[PDB]
This record gives structure tokens, sequence and C-alpha cells, in this order.
């Protein structure tokens, strides 16, 4: 395809892409948290057992 | 522009600035829980300490 009609079918792309790339950043960061809490558990154990 | 073909720029701007918004509400979220963690935290050691 030629640039105008390129910026249409690139934009699609783009666009499904960026969706995908947030979404698992997101999911990331939710998991980040249950893994810290684990974490900060297994330092109250090393502390206190 | 005049309003069938203003309809189609503003879309991309609502759509864009919606995403947006809804990025920083969605980290706003999980920021707050780590807070609300550490809140917890502080409040056990003004009770035990």
């Amino acid at each position: 395809l030629c640039p105008p009609e390129a910026e249409v079918q690139i934009d699609r792309l783009i666009t499904g892409r960026l969706q995908s790339l947030q979404t698992y950043v997101t999911q990331q960061l939710i998991r980040a948290a249950e893994i810290r809490a684990s974490a900060n558990l297994a330092a109250t154990k090393m502390s206190e057992c």
C-alpha cells in the first residue's frame, strides 16, 4: 500500500499492539503487588521465626 | 472544520483523552493499595510499639 492508505492500516496495528502492551503492564503491576506482600511476609518470618 | 468532518477529528481526541484518563485512574488505584498497606502497618506499629 501507498502512504495515505498505509497510515490507515498501520494505525489499526498500532492501536491493537498498544492496547496489548498496556494490558500486559497492568497485569504485571497487580501481580507485583501480590509478590511484594509475599516477600513482606517472608521477611517477617525471617525475623520472627 | 464543519460538523460532519469535525465529529471525525473530535472522536480521535476523545478516544485518546479518555484512554489517558483511564490509565491515570488505574495507576492511582494500584498506588492507593500500596499506601493502604503501609498505613495498616503504621497502625499496627502504633498499637504494638
